[PDB]
């Protein structure tokens, strides 16, 4: 046509929630900030690059955890194609500054059960 002015469709995206206190599940949660807790780790699924945080406040079964998440949606999901970038509070890579917006301060969440 001769005017395109419906913008286009951008890559899903997904952030789980890694948190537990020796069970640690990772939950789909909504893509903002507001699920970011420093007392967890959260994976932020952007298709061909993964982003794997962890807070300062993180257990040692999560951040074992994250890493398996990440992996897992690497291998098992993507087939090895992409990239997983690991990074904590306040080393986050802009790509996911771009997609998350300027970071606020993160409170620490609910202890895990
Ligand atoms: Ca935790
Ligand atoms: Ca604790
Ligand atoms: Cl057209
Ligand atoms: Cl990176």
């Amino acid at each position: 046509g001769s005017h395109h002015v419906v913008p286009n469709e951008v890559v899903v995206q997904r952030l789980f929630q890694v948190k537990g206190r020796r069970v640690v599940r990772a939950t789909e949660v909504p893509v903002s900030w507001e699920s970011f807790k420093n007392g967890d780790c959260f994976i932020l699924d952007l298709g061909n690059n993964i982003h794997q945080w962890c807070g300062s406040n993180s257990n040692r079964y999560e951040r074992l955890k994250a890493t398996q998440v990440s992996k897992g949606i690497r291998d098992n999901e993507r087939s090895g194609r992409a990239r997983v970038h690991v990074s904590e509070e306040g080393t986050e890579p802009e790509a996911m500054l771009q997609v998350l917006g300027p970071k606020p301060a993160l409170p620490a969440g609910t202890e895990d059960t």
